[PDB]
């Protein structure tokens, strides 16, 4: 039995210069879609789907537009992220929800520890505790393929690969954000079916011990994802932790699981600020100081 | 044979997405080089040279660093264009040239007739009479070519032809604002000591009888820059009408072409505004509705 009796998987679109990894992110798409556990229902009648006008880069570069196949016209006419994220905080309780019994599900660690946060940065958002603890699928997935052997997949993407595994049609068009949310809740629903343990799997932690020692910086990290990856890491306030399956338990939403405070209390500030990497502006890193790390 | 005792040789980088044309350019580099008529000397201690930060696109492209060669770095610590105007008008002031006895000097029409305009309306700033009277001096080029004997010219950019027919040394990197100002003072030092008259032959309007025809819409301009063109030609109020070097008058200083009323007067609002272009909606043309043009 997965412990919530009710799963939102959640996907957003952001602003990107694909060959450039120092871009402020901001989002662009919002979207999720509802999944009943206890009766396994997809419920894409049970919706959130909203465009988000960006204020730092407000024209969406060409490759941004040809990635997830958003006009800009359907980006002027939108809401900011301050109005869109209350949209979306009333329609939560329009679900009538009960705190804690519910969940979010996500194709990677992207959406929450990075986007998420960083958006709610710019946003000056308080990070919530719904976001702070979430089932990332594709770790689940990894899991899924030892136990029931590996297979060669040509896909390119998390979601890509899921489908291509579980031998699943592709629901519309990629990186829509809304047709990801629907590949995402087809995958899960078919994932608990074959057998997969599906809970929370990752938490976001405002301390981890590998941020003690200064980060082993790489001069051309703007032209690579992973490295890229690596100093995002460092700037966000908040890192992924990861916990077992049987480990979890519903009643640690919303603390923090290393300083065990709670989670209005926690993360108003960084707590291993990488000075280290702020001292040479000759080098700077463009999105921490435009979102005002340093 | 120039009238002015004078020449500002100026030069604007922009913010831009080389494939996307429905761009709202932001000036992102600021210069001007002095050149003294009289002595016809070039004056390199006689500069300004600001780069400016933008609001609406605050994250430079990947091929706008590449194409401009300026780094992110050097435009966050930048100021607004708003303020960097006003050190500019400052400047003005300290050297005290006597406004009508100066003329700016572009490679082309693209600085004052595109990019300053549409900044200054960015900005909220009434359009200067300096800046609605200059010398375009690749059009001086191309009737001086005319004059001594057309050659074969593979060179793309105004000032890469203009080089190349002056036989010339490309000073610096190509499109540092200021660098390209110091090619512009070079070939016109040359031009000038080869017998040419240089003096005001490009004057923005408020009004033109071509306008009147509405444009013939080609649906693909956002991928050309020609055809671009013709939009920010219905877009922007004023329009460039030429000038034969015989009939230019210091006096028109100040004074629109078209209408004669004061530039204090004319400019302030639209006198063609492009309504046909301005009603499709599933089609919007997004710096004209970012700026406010409707
Ligand atoms: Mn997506
Ligand atoms: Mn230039
Ligand atoms: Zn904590
Ligand atoms: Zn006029």
């Amino acid at each position: 039995h997965c412990p919530f009796d009710t799963l939102l998987i959640l996907d957003f679109e952001t602003t990107s210069d694909a060959a450039n990894q120092d871009y402020p992110c901001e989002v662009i798409q919002f979207a999720i879609v509802a999944y009943d556990v206890p009766n396994d229902k997809i419920r894409e009648d049970i919706s959130f789907n909203k465009y988000v006008k960006p204020v730092l880069n407000r024209t969406l570069t060409k490759n941004c537009v040809d990635f997830t196949g958003i006009p800009q016209r359907s980006i002027d006419t939108a809401d900011t992220f301050d109005v869109v994220y209350e949209q979306f905080q009333q329609w939560l309780i329009t679900l009538g929800l009960e705190e804690g019994k519910f969940a979010f599900v996500c194709d990677s660690r992207q959406d929450l520890w990075r986007i998420a946060q960083y958006q709610m940065k710019l946003s000056n958002i308080q990070m919530p505790a719904f976001f702070r603890q979430y089932i990332n699928l594709y770790k689940i997935f990894t899991n899924e393929m030892d136990r029931m052997g590996p297979k060669e997949l040509s896909a390119t993407t998390n979601i890509g690969k899921m489908n291509e595994y579980y031998d699943l049609p592709t629901i519309g068009r990629a990186h829509d954000a809304m047709d990801d949310c629907l590949n995402i809740a087809t995958i899960l629903q078919r994932m608990i079916n074959m057998g997969a343990k599906v809970t929370v799997n990752e938490l976001l932690t405002c301390c981890a011990s590998w941020r003690r020692q200064p980060l082993v910086y790489n001069k051309e990290w703007r032209s690579s994802f992973m490295d890229a990856g690596k100093i995002f890491e460092r700037v966000l306030p908040l890192v992924v932790t990861t916990i077992r399956a049987g480990d979890f338990r519903l009643e640690m939403y919303g603390v923090c699981r290393y300083c065990r405070k709670g989670m209005d209390v926690c993360g108003t500030s960084h707590q291993q600020t990488p000075h280290d990497l702020y001292k040479n502006e000759e080098d700077p890193i463009h999105f921490a100081k435009i979102a005002g790390y340093y």
